[PDB]
């Protein structure tokens, strides 16, 4: 399956994709304000996720650090990027259908769209200005809005015993972006697309 990657922000972005333990094609490259990096995931991805991560430094041998979404300072990405990342996340021929979303639940640092490009089923949104709007105990010095798991570590927060409920924090982002989790156990978003669909993702898909 092709995912178009697409920077519509007028700064750099750093593209990420991975499955949590292996790159998802490069796993990762830069993406000035206008480009497009058109990556193969391979049918029966389950787990996915791409990021955007903002500045960022890399030497000539791809080691750096970004202020979000850092994966241990590659440049191409191999693990999940470090908190606060905007996540689209799918899993891809699941029983003959794909799965998408875009979550908050790890923080939000860049406005997102993700949409399939082929036929059958709608695209998600996340395109609020949470980063300006972030609760003050919530804002990341380092650069955007913090999910409140990564803020406290509690297992309220955290939904580590599987029966937490939403929060104050976590009906922040909610309000600003229905349609993408707000907190672990969010009412569902995901949207069911045909198998072997083909999607874009946009960094700032609006103005």
């Amino acid at each position: 399956a092709t995912f178009e990657i697409v920077n519509r922000c007028s700064y750099t972005v750093w593209a990420a994709a991975s499955k949590g333990d292996a790159a998802l094609d490069a796993g990762g490259r830069q993406l000035n304000s206008g480009e497009s990096w058109t990556i193969n995931v391979e049918p029966g991805t389950n787990g996915g996720k791409i990021w955007a991560r903002t500045d960022c430094y890399f030497d000539d041998s791809g080691s750096g650090i970004c202020k979000t979404g850092d994966c241990g300072g590659l440049l191409r990405c191999k693990r999940f990027g470090r908190p606060p990342t905007t996540l689209a996340e799918f899993s891809l021929n699941q029983y003959g259908k794909d799965y998408i979303d875009i979550s908050n639940i790890k923080g939000f640092n860049v406005p997102m769209d993700f949409s399939p490009t082929t036929r059958g089923c709608r695209g998600v949104r996340c395109a609020a200005d949470i980063v300006g709007q972030c609760p003050a105990k919530l804002k990341a010095p380092g650069g955007g809005c913090n999910d409140a798991c990564t803020v406290f570590q509690t297992s309220e927060y955290c939904c580590t015993t599987g029966k937490c409920g939403p929060t104050e924090y976590s009906r922040f982002f909610k309000r600003l972006c229905p349609d993408a989790f707000s907190y672990v156990l969010d009412k569902p978003t995901t949207v069911t697309c045909p198998g072997s669909s083909n999607y874009r993702v946009t960094f700032c898909p609006t103005a």
